């Protein structure tokens, strides 16, 4: 149902979701024990949340930030994405795992 | 009519982007990232931005060197700023694209 796409930078990696008309996405990074972290405005984290001039959500997580980690050579990042409506229940989860090359 | 005056200056803990918009209007300031997209800045203490108006009609856009939005790239602090100048309805007049390097080139 989803629509999601992800990019690898220089930098950082960015993830670009497209939820059904009328639901909204909720983002969670994870860490290695299953914990899901709240995607925040101001923080030290280094991940941010946006939406484009078209319904899209934007995430942007820099490769230097809290909770992407080095395994075998490349920068991975593991995100939840819940697919909400406006009742507020979750009508579908996502997981979703970022890998970028690195040197 | 696009004739905004702004300059920016690097200082030791990080720099100040100063802009100076006319006949009563302002400017807000957004980040671009490598993916284009833009982050309208908000005063955050913890990613080492803020927001000020002068004592004249200034608007100064500071940001720490180790600031959350702020790379390194050829041993140089670089942030990419789009400055957008706008009526007090909201509109923007003109949108100016800055790169900050700091030490100067
Ligand atoms: C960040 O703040 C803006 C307005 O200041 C708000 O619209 C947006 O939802 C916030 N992002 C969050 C809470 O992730
Ligand atoms: C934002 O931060 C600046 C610098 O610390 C401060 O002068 C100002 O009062 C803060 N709040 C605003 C602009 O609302
Ligand atoms: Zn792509
Ligand atoms: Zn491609
Ligand atoms: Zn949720
Ligand atoms: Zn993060
Ligand atoms: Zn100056
Ligand atoms: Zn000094
Ligand atoms: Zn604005
Ligand atoms: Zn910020
Ligand atoms: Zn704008």
């Amino acid at each position: 149902l989803l629509q999601y796409h992800y990019d690898c930078g220089d930098f950082g990696m960015q993830l670009l979701a497209y939820p059904t008309r009328g639901r909204t996405v909720h983002f969670k990074v994870l860490d290695e024990f299953g914990t899901r972290f709240e995607v925040a405005n101001c923080s030290i984290c280094m991940h941010w949340l946006n939406t484009g001039e078209d319904g899209g959500l934007i995430f942007s997580a820099g490769y230097e930030g809290c909770h992407v980690l080095v395994k075998d050579g490349r920068y991975v990042l593991r995100v939840q994405l819940e697919e909400m409506l406006l009742s507020g229940v979750v009508a579908a989860s996502y997981e979703v795992q970022m890998t970028c090359p690195r040197p």
